[PDB]
């Protein structure tokens, strides 16, 4: 205390936070304890994202808008998106394929594991042709 300027501005400023917590808690007593008895919740922290699980339900209607012919000529689109229904169907594959749009075959995937390796066997092709994501393109991370 050989200085009041600096302690009582400067060491308030810092200390602010903690008058701050004193004086919104005014020191009212809660009767609500730690409602986790096992620590070992916080103390491991098991990392299991459970909530995804909690998230994810049935539905998943997630399909690939896949722009192949770009000719008004419907049948082309149709021709090759069955081609596709057979060989990924005869590669245990069994994902929904509607013709909506001439040009665009959408490939609705029940599931995802594999969304790439059959996107990868769609734009394997020489045309390669538009193939997008509902919504946004994302691999994952």
């Amino acid at each position: 205390g050989d200085i009041r300027d600096y302690n009582d501005a400067d060491m308030a400023r810092l200390l602010e936070q903690w008058e701050k917590d004193d004086d919104i808690e005014e020191g009212d007593l809660p009767e609500h304890k730690r409602p986790s008895a096992p620590i070992d919740f916080s103390k491991l922290d098991p990392g299991k994202p459970e909530s995804i699980l909690k998230m994810t339900k049935k539905g998943k209607t997630l399909m690939m808008f896949v722009t192949v012919s770009g000719n008004p000529t419907e049948k082309e689109t149709e021709e090759i998106t069955s081609l596709w229904q057979g060989s990924l169907f005869n590669a245990n594959y069994d994902v929904q394929r509607f013709i909506v749009g001439s040009d665009r075959a959408i490939f609705m995937l029940r599931d995802g594991s594999y969304a790439w390796e059959i996107k990868d066997f769609l734009v394997s092709q020489d045309r390669c042709a538009e193939v997008t994501l509902e919504g946004q393109m994302y691999p994952g991370k």
